[PDB]
């Protein structure tokens, strides 16, 4: 009973713009008087292989950037200021966005989930939820012209913006910026080829998923045997597994099932070996794309 | 290959709480009409078998109160109530200023649509389902989600295709088309209901296999071929839907040079087992991705 859920995209659609510098164009996020977009917008296609953004910046001026609002309330958008921030450009416009929602800037830790709004030419086209892999990449769907799309969560009315798209790596694997400018996984926003670290299973999400299995009757894998957290984080470091860090959302699951964290840590150790042709909520491989928060809100 | 819905801000602009005595759920506000599941008239007790025909005439000028909570808040005075199928078609003295260009098309099994789940007239989450061959959906609805809406978008035209109404034994859901008719003809009544046995969306597996080939996973292709007509006869006995090709499945055939009928035969083999192999990271066949999905996302 567990489906990939995203926040309703509206609030964010009200903030998407197109940013242009010469002929290069991408997506931006118009919050109040500021417009954020990736800095590789300044760089001509020729210098993309080794750009000199400190050069490009000083070489640029407000007349280099044109911002346009293609959706909903149309907009006369004029830049009056610019700064670069890590891999992020911080343009200043003269009209505050009236549809600016309550927002903050938190950097996601691995394993956590967030919604992302897939935009092209400052026009939203699709929404989908991802999880921040331990190798600090994401398995989204992103095409030509999608940079500057945004990733956001939402507690209450506050949108926590967390991700701006930037690049694609090997096949299908993507990464980007936190809004403090820093690229996740210390990747370089250049057209060079770059190698990713190895992807690990987020152990906490596996735990949640097993909990959701218990909640839907699929419990055959629950044995009395228990492996500690301290012991688990040790076996974990040598089997492509993340340190298990327990949270109160996990304790809540542990009570309504009466099955302890350490019971499901020990099963994880057996099930990575092989299901031996068995299913848990329809799958043969451990699921790590669902958070304990997810399982709580969804199977509540 | 990710599960992807449309943006929802358009649909979010139309959501609305409808309240009728003790009962409350979501509606959709387009022009001067608010749509909603008709069981709001039934008091909570008497749902085991209501007389919606009785309940409707018992209604008066002020039986329904209607609130908009997002954007410009508002109570709306209703000026006329008509029924239609399992839905209440309510008439309101203010046309929705954020009304989009829309149609009401019934969805057929195998096709994907976006859902916007609401509780008390408030959008909370959005996802994408496929309509199961047995006319249920595998979704995530809780208490008060009644009235949430499923849609597709063809250009900038919202195609409303679903209003959620109920949950069967374990979390398989259904609702109505906007013509009023329940998918699967389940009854908007509080009784246990048998869902037919599901099947495999043959076309969506052919799409998914084409998604593999595109990503370099071609090991399962062999020059053998099963004809569509052969397949469907076979499908009847093996829990599959009949295959109906498409301009979109044809695009995959071209940019892969792999015939539909090769993957039809390839389906018949893989239905047994993968023989210790994996396809895009999976052991069983995957049927929730459409030929349109594969076309858009590997393009
Ligand atoms: C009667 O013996 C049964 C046996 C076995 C299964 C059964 N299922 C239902 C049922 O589903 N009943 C509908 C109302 C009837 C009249 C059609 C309902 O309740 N629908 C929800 C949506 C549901 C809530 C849970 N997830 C959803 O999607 C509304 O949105 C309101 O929500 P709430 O009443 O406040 O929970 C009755 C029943």
């Amino acid at each position: 009973g567990l489906v990939k859920m995203s926040h309703p995209s509206g609030d964010v659609e009200a903030c998407m713009v197109q940013v242009t510098c010469g002929s290069m164009t991408l997506n931006g996020l118009w919050l109040d008087n500021t417009v954020w977009c990736p800095r590789h917008v300044m760089c001509p296609a020729d210098q993309l292989s080794d750009p000199n953004y400190d050069a490009l910046l000083i070489s640029m001026t407000n007349h280099s950037f044109s911002v346009q609002k293609h959706i909903g309330a149309p907009a006369n958008l004029r830049v009056v200021g610019h700064a670069m921030q890590g891999t992020l450009l911080k343009l200043t416009v003269d009209v505050a966005n009236p549809s600016t929602p309550a927002y903050t800037f938190t950097t996601v830790k691995p394993g956590a989930a967030f919604s992302v709004l897939a935009c092209y030419n400052g026009r939203p086209t699709g929404t989908f939820t991802v999880v921040m892999r331990p190798n600090y990449t994401i398995k989204g769907s992103f095409l030509c012209g999608s940079c500057g799309s945004v990733g956001y969560t939402k507690e209450g009315s506050v949108i926590n913006f967390c991700y701006m798209h930037q690049m694609e790596l090997a096949n299908g694997t993507h990464t980007g910026s936190a809004f403090d400018g820093t690229m996740y996984g210390a990747f370089m926003d250049k057209q060079v080829h770059q190698v990713q670290l190895t992807d690990k299973y987020c152990s906490v999400n596996v735990v949640a998923w097993l909990y959701a299995a218990i909640l839907n009757g699929c419990a055959w894998f629950v044995k009395p045997n228990r492996t500690s957290v301290v012991s688990f984080n040790e076996w974990a470091l040598a089997n492509q597994f993340t340190e298990f860090v327990g949270t109160q959302s996990v304790d809540m699951l542990a009570v309504k099932t009466g099955v302890a964290i350490e019971q499901l840590l020990y099963a994880i150790q057996q099930l990575y070996t092989g299901f031996q042709g068995k299913q848990i909520l329809g799958s043969t491989m451990l699921e790590d794309e669902f958070t304990p928060e997810d399982v709580n809100m969804q199977i509540m």
